[PDB]
This record gives C-alpha cells, sequence and structure tokens, in this order.
C-alpha cells in the first residue's frame, strides 16, 4: 500500500506545515503537522482544557465507533522550542493520504501550552521520529509510519516541502518524478532517536566549499537551520548589517538586504538554499529589521536541519532495517 497527501504552510513565512488527517469512524480529519523530530501522535479533542482550545478543530472520541480508550496510558511531551502537552490515549484508525492504520495510539490532549493554544492552524502534531522517543507510559506505543511500515509497498516515507507553496508527504514510495538528478543517501544513527546524520561540509553563496562534518538531525518540525555557531558567522558574515541580537534571539539582518544562498553537502552532493529561503520578515510588524533563517545551535545541543533546509530538497525517510536519509535537488 502507499499514501500521499499534501501539506500546506500554515502562513506566509513557512512557520510550519500541516497535512491533513482522517482519524475515527466517521472520518474526523484534522489539519497535523508532521514532525520527524518526535514521535507522538497527539490531537486536540474533546478533552483539552476548554480555556486552551481557540479556534483548532477537535477529535471527539465518543463519536468514533472505532475508538477505543487505552486504558491507564497517559503521555507528556516537550518540545525542543519549550512548547508541551500532555493527556491520555486512544487507538483509532487513521488515514494519511489513502493510507490507512488501524489500532493507531491517538493521543488526547487533556492540556497545551500557549503557543499550541496561539495556533489556531495546527490541530495536533504527528510523529515520524522513531518510536523510541514515544512517550506514552506506561507501554510506549509506535508511530503512524511504524504501524504503517509492513504493509507499505517500500519502507520509507518522503517529505518534500514546498517554498512559500503546498508540498507532498508520500508513504511507501518515491515518486521519480519529483526531483531532478539523483538521490543522494546518507547513513543515519538512531542511537538518540532521530534522524540524525551526518553532513559533509557547507559553503556560502558562491565561496568555496568547506568540507567538514556537520552532525545534526533532519526534523521537519523545527522552522530554521541551526548550525556550528562558526558556520552561521560565516554566512552572516557576508551579509551587511547584519548582527547577532539577544534582546531578539538571534541574527537579524536590514531587511533592504539581499540574502545570499547557502549551500550543505550530502556526501559528494551539494544542496542549495536560495537566499530567499533564509528571509523570515520583520522581526515585528513594519521593522525594518528581519529575521535569519540560519541560527546558532550553540547551547540547544544539537545541530538542526529544519524546514529552511529540508524545503530546498526532496527527501527521503528510509525505514528499512538498516536506515538512511536521502536528499536529492528539485
Amino acid at each position: 500500500s502507499t499514501g500521499s497527501a499534501t501539506t500546506t504552510p500554515i502562513d506566509s513565512l513557512d512557520d510550519a506545515y500541516i497535512t491533513p488527517v482522517q482519524i475515527g469512524t466517521p472520518a474526523q480529519t484534522l489539519n497535523l503537522d508532521f514532525d520527524t523530530g518526535s514521535s507522538d501522535l497527539w490531537v486536540f479533542s474533546s478533552e483539552t482544557t476548554a480555556s486552551e482550545v481557540d479556534g483548532q478543530t477537535i477529535y471527539t472520541p465518543s463519536k468514533s465507533t472505532t475508538a477505543k480508550l487505552l486504558s491507564g496510558a497517559t503521555w507528556s511531551i516537550s518540545y525542543g522550542d519549550g512548547s508541551s502537552s500532555s493527556g491520555d490515549v486512544y487507538t483509532d484508525t487513521v488515514s494519511v493520504g489513502g493510507l490507512t492504520v488501524t489500532g493507531q495510539a491517538v493521543e488526547s490532549a487533556k492540556k497545551v501550552s500557549s503557543s499550541f493554544t496561539e495556533d489556531s492552524t495546527i490541530d495536533g502534531l504527528l510523529g515520524l521520529a522513531f518510536s523510541t522517543l514515544n512517550t506514552v507510559s506506561p507501554t510506549q506505543q509506535k508511530t503512524f509510519f511504524d504501524n504503517a511500515k509492513a504493509s507499505l509497498d517500500s519502507p520509507v516515507f518522503t517529505a518534500d516541502l514546498g517554498y512559500h507553496a503546498p508540498g507532498t508527504y508520500n508513504f511507501g514510495f518515491i515518486d521519480t518524478t519529483a526531483y531532478t538528478g539523483s538521490i543522494t543517501y546518507t547513513a543515519v544513527s538512531t542511537k538518540q532517536g532521530f534522524w540524525e546524520w551526518t553532513s559533509t561540509g557547507y559553503a556560502v553563496g558562491s565561496g568555496t566549499f568547506k568540507s567538514t562534518s556537520i552532525d545534526g538531525i533532519a526534523d521537519t518540525g523545527t522552522t530554521l537551520l541551526y548550525l556550528p555557531a562558526t558556520v552561521v558567522s560565516a554566512y552572516w558574515a557576508q551579509v551587511s548589517g547584519a548582527k547577532s541580537s539577544s534582546s531578539v534571539g538571534g541574527y537579524v539582518f536590514p531587511c533592504s538586504a539581499t540574502l545570499p544562498s547557502f549551500t550543505f553537502g550530502v556526501g559528494s552532493a551539494r544542496i542549495v538554499i536560495p537566499g530567499d529561503y533564509i528571509d523570515f520578515g520583520p522581526i515585528s510588524t513594519g521593522s525594518s529589521s528581519c529575521f535569519g533563517g540560519i541560527q546558532s545551535s550553540a547551547g540547544i545541543g544539537i545541530n538542526i536541519f529544519g524546514d529552511v533546509a529540508l524545503k530546498a530538497a526532496f527527501v527521503v525517510f528510509n525505514g528499512a532495517t538498516t536506515p538512511t536519509l536521502g536528499f536529492a535537488s528539485k
């Protein structure tokens, strides 16, 4: 079997992407944030504290003939950005782009932090990291991808994120019309539960390529590209007036600037992030200071290839026994 669903930016800055997901019988369609950096599928629901819901579509398990409480199971998660959620667990039928999993753990939020409440366009998350990170207790649960794997034509999913435009998540197959040239595959470590790999280097604009190993995670659930301070400094030094602002929380640059591209290495291959992708607009409405899409990972503890990087590529998440990541230009 296979699945194919369109994923759509939630706003004009591509801050996140939502993908429609059918849960329950009859279907309840919720728009979820597919996150290769976590491993819980959780939703706003009829159980969510009423004051913490503001515009989201909710899952109501009592209206689903296939929903069953997973007795005793609870969950609680905190994300890299400091947001969090928690609640209890149902199993139900979950379908993505025509691909159906029965008995999927659907984690029902009783509590969500303010950033989730404030984002009316995201109805929950669908984790696509490794199931070892799943937070359900006392019995850890599998991701949608892990549950689907055996039914899939090929044990893969692909991320094809758009720049200021819709894109695609595919499950079980590689769309050879969706990229140009060849796909370069690179080794993954699952030791931390992430799609963790090692980039072979970088270039800034039309500068020469610097060969150097950069360990990081492929994370669709992170907006920006977070890299070592040396790398980020080399990039922003090429933008007149750019600086790191502690008051704002990262590199800012004059909105009048033209940004250079950024290239990262995948084995012997090169992915080019256009300069426009690195512009995240005024720090506040009407400001002439703009926020940079490449930021330092120092003090995060890990480098993050987030959407800024991933949307410049067609990305294959290969969940075979020996997992790998593939990158192609598009």
